[PDB]
């Protein structure tokens, strides 16, 4: 299933990930910031999977958050690295997905990253075809969901 | 306490932190795996803890240990990538700390780690002053189980 979903990840999609990558993986804590912010906002609900956050309303400034959004950062910079190689991309994928079906985040909980993604991607200037891009990258997350 | 840990890392131990994962952290699979196997010859104890990896003797050939070995260094990558920012380190090391808190991992356990790494630096060339430096990065998150 995920091997199936890593298929769509294309010669051009691949491309366009590592070249938006190359901007906004550069700057992980301010653009890890701003992707969780941006969630939390656009819908508030995903809130009451982050109780141990504690308030997220400080967002930068408050540590934990901080520190989750770096680590998120991490996790992409991981993927993309793996991007060449789908055997490795898969085994990653699933390993991530462990900790989050866990937490009990179903396919359609986790899709709701993708409205932040494109935010943070169109406030570097990376249209609709970069946002394509990414949200099949998401899809093969979400198949291990 | 970590913050008074985090302090513990000299202009030179980070200085040889640098060096020394610029030639470790350039094959991340390899290493990473070189790694766990090492620390599982090493101390079978510890084997119990990784019961979802399955048989672990395959090494490379076990996707879930090779995912796991490669997520690993990306925490690793992580570390070196704040050592700027104490306050930065601290966050993304309590952060890191969490789930290995949930799995009862004790700080003499984690502690563990430092032969293996010691034994992966020395295979390239990398002796005791640089195996102290990571013993001291590693004790920075030893303070925050
Ligand atoms: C591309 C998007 C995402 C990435 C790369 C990502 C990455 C991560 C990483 C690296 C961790 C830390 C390791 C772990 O505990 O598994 C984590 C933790 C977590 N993730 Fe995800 N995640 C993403 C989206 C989501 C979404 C959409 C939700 C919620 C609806 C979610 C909820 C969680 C929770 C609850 C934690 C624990 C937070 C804490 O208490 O520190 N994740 N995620
Ligand atoms: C250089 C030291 C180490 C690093 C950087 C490291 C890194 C990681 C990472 C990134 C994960 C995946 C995210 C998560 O679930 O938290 C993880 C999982 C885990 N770690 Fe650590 N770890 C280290 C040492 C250890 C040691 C010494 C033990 C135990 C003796 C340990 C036990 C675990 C276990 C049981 C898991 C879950 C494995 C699975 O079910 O896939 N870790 N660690």
């Amino acid at each position: 299933s995920v091997y199936d979903a890593a298929a769509q990840l294309t010669a051009d999609v691949k491309k366009d990930l590592r070249d938006s990558w190359k901007v906004i993986g550069s700057d992980k804590k301010g653009n890890g910031v701003a992707l969780m912010t941006t969630l939390f906002a656009d819908n508030q609900e995903t809130i009451g999977y982050f109780k141990r956050l504690g308030d997220v309303s400080q967002g930068m400034a408050n540590d934990k958050l901080r520190g989750h959004s770096i680590a998120l950062m991490y996790a992409l910079q991981n993927f993309i690295d793996q991007l060449d190689n789908p055997d490795d991309l898969v085994c990653v994928v699933e390993k991530f997905a462990v900790n989050h079906i866990t937490r009990k985040i179903s396919a359609a909980e986790f899709g709701k990253i993708n409205g932040p993604i494109k935010k943070v991607l169109a406030s570097k200037n990376f249209g609709d075809k970069y946002a394509n891009a990414w949200a099949k990258l998401v899809a093969v997350v979400q198949a291990a969901l």
